[PDB]
C-alpha cells in the first residue's frame, strides 16, 4: 500500500543532500515522477519513522509535498515523495529576486499558510519551518516539506538548542527557553518564512550569533519591515511574534488575513 516495490523506481538524476543523505529525482513504474530520499545509515532513527508514516500517509493537502510511500523491506529505507522542479524555496527566492511582483510574493505565503491551517487542523507540528523547508513546483506553487521530521534527526549539533545546526532564528522564545513545541511555536517560525520571502532570501538577523539572536527575541525586538511588504503584510508576519504563545494567532486567522490584503492590494 504504502509499501512502495523499489523495483518500481528508476533514479535519474541526483536532487543534493540534507540531513538525512542524498534526494534523486526518479520515476515510479516508468511513468510518474518522484523524489526519492535514500536515506543515510545512521542519519535516521528509521524504525520511529515508519510507524509515523502510517499517520503522515493520511496527511494530504495540495499545499503539502505528498508522501506517496516507503521502501522498508530493506535498509536503509527510501521515503518517496511528490517531485517538486523549481527546488527550495529559499534558492528561489534568491534566484528570482528581481523577478517577483509583490502580489506574487504573498500568494507565496498564501500557499504555505495554507498546508499550515490543514497540518494545525490535524494538530500535526511541523518543528522547522522556515523557506529552506518549502518548495517549489513548475507552476511557481510553494509547499511544505519535511513536517515533523525533526523527530527521526540523529544529530545532536542539530537536535540540541545549543548545536550549531539548531534552527535558532525561526525559534520562539519558549522553544529556546523551555523546548516547548506547539502549533504556535510554528505560527512564530512562519512569521519569520514570511519575512524570508519579502526579503527574497535574505537570512534574519544576519549579523548576529544564535545566542545574539535568543537574547534579542527574549528582549521583545524582532525583524524589521523588509520594503517590498506593507505594513499590512508585515502586521501580518509581526503578529506571529508575540511574546505569548497563546496571543498568537492561528493559521486559519492568518489565512483569512492574508486573504484580506490579497484583495486589497490587487
Ligand atoms: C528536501 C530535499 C533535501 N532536504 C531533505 O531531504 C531534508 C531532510 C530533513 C530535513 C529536516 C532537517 C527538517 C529533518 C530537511 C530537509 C535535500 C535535497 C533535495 C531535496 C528535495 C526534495 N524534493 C521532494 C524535491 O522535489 C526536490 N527538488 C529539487 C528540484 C530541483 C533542484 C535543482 O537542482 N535546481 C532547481 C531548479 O533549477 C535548477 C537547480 C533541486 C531539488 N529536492
Amino acid at each position: 500500500a504504502w509499501e512502495i516495490d523499489p523495483k518500481d523506481l528508476t533514479f535519474l538524476k541526483e536532487l543534493g543532500t540534507g540531513q538525512f543523505g542524498v534526494v534523486k529525482y526518479g520515476k515510479w513504474r516508468g511513468q510518474y515522477d518522484v523524489a526519492i530520499k535514500m536515506i543515510k545509515e545512521g542519519s535516521m532513527s528509521e524504525d520511529e519513522f515508519i510507524e509515523e508514516a502510517k499517520v503522515m500517509m493520511n496527511l494530504s493537502h495540495e499545499k503539502l509535498v505528498q508522501l506517496y510511500g516507503v521502501c522498508t523491506k530493506q535498509r536503509p529505507i527510501f521515503i518517496i515523495t511528490e517531485y517538486m522542479a523549481n527546488g527550495c524555496l529559499l534558492n528561489y527566492l534568491r534566484e528570482m529576486r528581481h523577478r517577483f511582483q509583490t502580489q506574487q510574493l504573498l500568494e507565496m505565503c498564501k500557499d504555505v499558510c495554507e498546508a499550515m491551517e490543514y497540518l494545525e487542523s490535524k494538530q500535526f507540528l511541523h518543528r522547522d519551518l522556515a523557506a529552506r523547508n518549502c518548495l517549489v513546483n513548475d507552476q511557481g506553487v510553494v509547499k511544505v516539506s519535511d513536517f515533523g521530521m525533526t523527530r527521526f534527526v540523529l544529530d545532536d549539533e542539530y537536535t540540541s538548542s545549543t548545536g550549531t545546526k539548531f534552527p535558532v532564528k525561526w525559534a520562539s522564545p519558549e522553544v529556546l527557553m523551555y523546548s516547548k513545541f506547539s502549533s504556535k511555536s510554528d505560527i512564530w517560525a512562519f512569521g519569520v518564512l514570511m519575512w524570508e520571502i519579502y526579503s527574497l532570501g535574505k537570512m534574519p538577523y544576519e549579523r548576529f550569533t544564535n545566542s545574539e539572536t535568543a537574547e534579542h527575541i527574549a528582549q521583545g525586538l524582532r525583524l524589521p519591515r523588509p520594503h517590498l511588504a506593507s505594513e499590512r503584510v508585515y502586521a501580518i508576519m509581526y503578529s506571529c511574534w508575540h511574546e505569548k504563545a497563546d496571543e498568537r494567532p492561528t493559521f486559519k486567522i492568518l489565512l483569512s488575513n492574508i486573504l484580506d490584503v490579497m484583495d486589497e492590494e490587487s
